[PDB]
């Protein structure tokens, strides 16, 4: 079997992407953030404190004839950004784009931090990292991908993210019309539970390619691209008036400048991020300082190939027994 769903940017900056997901019987449809950087499926619920809910669609297990409380199970999770949520756990039927999993763990938020309350557009997260990172205790639960793997025609999903436009998540097949040239696959390390791979180098604009190993993770749940200080400093040095700012928490640049492209290596291939994809617009309304889409990993501990990089490619997440990552240009 297969499934196919459209994902849509939540705002004008592509800050995150939401994908409709059917939970329960009869279906309750929530707009979930597909996150290959985590491994929990959590949703706002009829159990979330009414003060931490501002305009989201909530999951109501009492209205679902297939919902069952997973007695005694709890979860608690925190993200790199400082986000957090936690609560109890239900099992229910979950469908993505026609692909149905029965008995999927659905983690109901009794509490959410305010980064989540702040945005009305995201009803929850669908984690697509490896199940070893799932936070349910005492019995760790599997991700939607792991549960569906058995029934999928091929144990793959693909991320085809749009620049200021909708895109696609496909499960169980590779759409050969969605990309150009050939797909380059590269080895994944699952040791930390992430889709962790090694980039073979980078270039800035039309400069020469620098061959150097950059370990990092493919994370649809992270907006920006986070790379080592040396690489990042070499990129921003080519933008007149760019500087790392104190008050803002990263590199900013005059909104009047034109940004060079950025190339990263996948084995012997190259993926080019156009300079426009790196512009995240004014730090505040009317400001002439603009926020950059490439920022330093130093204060994170991990390099993150986030949406800014992923949207420049057709990405294959291959969850075969030896997992790999494929990149093609599009």
């Amino acid at each position: 079997s297969t499934g196919s769903a459209t994902t849509t940017p939540i705002d004008s900056l592509d800050d995150a992407y939401i994908t409709p997901v059917q939970i329960g019987t009869p279906a309750q449809t929530l707009n979930l953030d597909f996150d290959t950087g985590s491994s929990d499926l959590w949703v706002f619920s009829s159990e979330t404190t009414a003060s931490e809910v501002d305009g989201q669609t909530i999951y109501t297990p009492s209205k679902s004839t297939t919902a069952k409380l997973l007695s005694g199970a709890t979860w608690s999770i925190s993200y790199g950004d400082g986000s957090s949520s936690s609560g109890d756990v239900y099992t229910d039927t979950v469908s993505v784009g026609g692909l149905t999993v029965t008995g999927q763990a659905v983690e109901s938020a009794k509490k959410v931090s305010s980064s989540f309350t702040e945005d009305s557009t995201i009803d929850g997260l669908l984690g697509l990292a490896f199940s070893t990172l799932n936070t349910v205790s005492p019995t760790q639960q599997k991700t939607f991908f792991d549960n569906a793997k058995a029934s999928l025609d091929s144990p793959v999903f693909t991320a085809d993210l749009g620049y200021h436009a909708p895109g696609t998540y496909n499960f169980g097949f590779i759409d050969t019309t969605a990309y150009t040239g050939s797909i380059t696959y590269t080895a994944v390390s699952t040791k930390q539970g992430f889709w962790e791979w090694t980039s073979t180098g980078y270039a800035v604009g039309s400069g020469t390619f620098k061959s150097t190993s950059i370990d990092g993770i493919a994370d649809t749940g992270t907006t920006l691209l986070y790379l080592p200080a040396t690489v990042v400093s070499a990129y921003w040095a080519q933008v007149s008036g760019a500087k790392s700012s104190s008050s803002v928490g990263g590199y900013v640049f005059p909104c009047s400048a034109t940004l060079p492209s950025f190339t990263f290596g996948v084995g012997s291939a190259r993926i080019v991020i156009p300079g426009d994809y790196i512009d995240f617009g004014p730090i505040s309304t009317g400001s002439s300082s603009c926020f950059g889409g490439i920022q330093s990993s130093a204060g994170i501990g991990i390099n993150i190939f986030g949406d800014v990089a992923l949207k420049a490619a057709f990405v294959v997440f291959n969850g075969a027994t030896t997992p790999t990552l494929g990149f093609a240009s599009k």
